[PDB]
C-alpha cells in the first residue's frame, strides 16, 4: 500500500523496513488496525516518544 508520512505518498512496506523492530512488534501485538496509515500515524507518535521527541522520516 502508499500511506501519507509528512505530506508524502511512499510505500507502507518501506516505512516498515525503516521502523524500529521493538515498537513495530508491540504495535502489531497491542490491537487489531483498520488500515496501514493508522499503524503509521501509531507509529509516528510512538518513535518520537521512544527517541526524545524524534521525527519519524523514510527519504
Amino acid at each position: 500500500s502508499k500511506v501519507t508520512l509528512n505530506g508524502q505518498q511512499i510505500d507502507f512496506d518501506a516505512a516498515v523496513n525503516l521502523m524500529d523492530a521493538e515498537l513495530r512488534e508491540e504495535l502489531h501485538s497491542a490491537q487489531e488496525w483498520t488500515n496501514d496509515q493508522e499503524f503509521l500515524d501509531a507509529y509516528v507518535q510512538a518513535h518520537a516518544a521512544k527517541f526524545d521527541g524524534e521525527e519519524f522520516q523514510v527519504a
